[PDB]
């Protein structure tokens, strides 16, 4: 869990750093709003160095999503390919757990195209672990 704590880029944002700052923060405190507008809309984290990933854990408050990928790029070494881990296009069954393959990358990135509601996105709690 490398990135799970570190400063994320997301499209679009329901205020002023609401992108993904207290997001994967874990804060409890306070929870992980964005606001609708264009399509698609996707996020990602930044941390510089090379990290694997399979495991992710994603919460809805009320405005759940429907359709979702996993996805991660090594522009550490090799700033074109892409790698993958997951990808679903129902995001249905209250808690959203995605467990996979270990891919190996820089930063990952989420991919969202189909929501549950018009709201943008709502995320109660994060959970990311190499």
């Amino acid at each position: 869990n490398l990135a799970l704590n570190k400063t994320a880029t997301a499209s679009s944002i329901e205020g002023a750093g609401f992108e993904a700052s207290r997001a994967f923060d874990g804060s409890s405190t306070t929870r992980w709003a964005s606001a609708e507008g264009v399509d698609p809309q996707w996020i990602y984290v930044n941390l510089g160095s090379s990290q694997t990933v399979n495991r992710v854990k994603l919460n809805w408050e009320a405005a759940y999503a429907s359709s979702y990928t996993i996805q991660v790029s090594n522009d550490s070494g090799t700033p074109t390919n892409w790698t993958t881990v997951y990808t679903t296009t129902t995001g249905d069954g209250g808690i959203d757990d995605i467990t996979f393959t270990a891919r190996t990358a820089k930063y990952v990135r989420v991919h969202g195209t189909v929501r549950g509601t018009p709201y943008g996105y709502s995320l109660w709690e994060f959970e990311v672990y190499g």
